[PDB]
């Protein structure tokens, strides 16, 4: 458990919302995923952590100012959109060890995964066992489908 | 403890090496300072933690053109250690009790947005624990007329 890291087991699938995400790809987003929260990162290009959006709070916040005259997540925030510190993370060098006694010791249901500040991946329970059982039982190698 | 936030106690007596910190530079904050490690970010400008350096191993390296810089060192065989755990300026004074009780640790780097921005050891933590109960007197300081 000390040779697996999170980056060997952690969930790729996340989406991020960057303060100058577009207006329009932020209603894309929330109304095409049912995740309870998106990491925010400072800007598009760089992908730096910097909190925690609730999806119920941005839902409520574009109901009440749904989105010529672009906007931008930022402008949502600042109108008054709650948001959340990033207080604890995990990071994809954090190994299999480290991260299992950090959930079961902190009693944690989820966090996510940064490296070099940038979000780039979340680990829950379902990841945990997942990587867990393949120390003992390794799955056999994916194999692909292909029009020859 | 939970209004409390590691920022208000942390130790921000904390020397970066960046990846373009010229080697001059990387020799003066060694012979400055007395820690075991420090934190190396990418550049002197974005101060975004990437990594960790021990003093041991910078020390080793700089006893062994284009201005040469700590990332000319690392290329050449300077170890560098992985970030595994932080606090951020915004953990609580309760999460990071819990922390390093249950992990049985002794000092965590802070961040901030990615930055490196602080130290967290025992020495603050019990000070800061101290001032829940005991809070210091505000201190008196005078104008530079
Ligand atoms: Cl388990
Ligand atoms: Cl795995
Ligand atoms: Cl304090």
């Amino acid at each position: 458990s000390h040779h697996v890291r999170v980056e060997h087991f952690m969930n790729h699938s996340i989406t991020t919302l960057a303060k100058d995400t577009p207006l329009e790809e932020v209603v894309k987003v929330v109304t095409s995923t049912d995740v309870t929260e998106y990491p925010l990162v400072e800007s598009t290009e760089s992908q730096i952590l910097v909190g925690i959006v609730q999806r119920a709070q941005l839902v409520q916040a574009l109901q009440a100012e749904p989105p010529g005259h672009q906007q931008c997540l930022q402008d949502i925030l600042a109108r008054g959109c709650p948001t959340e510190p990033v207080t604890l993370t995990l990071f994809s060098e954090t190994t299999l060890h480290q991260a299992q006694n950090l959930f079961k010791l902190l009693n944690l249901q989820s966090l996510f995964v940064t490296s070099r500040g940038r979000a780039v991946g979340c680990v829950s329970w379902v990841e945990m066992k997942k990587a867990i059982s393949n120390l003992t039982n390794p799955p056999a190698p994916k194999e692909f489908l292909e029009v020859l």
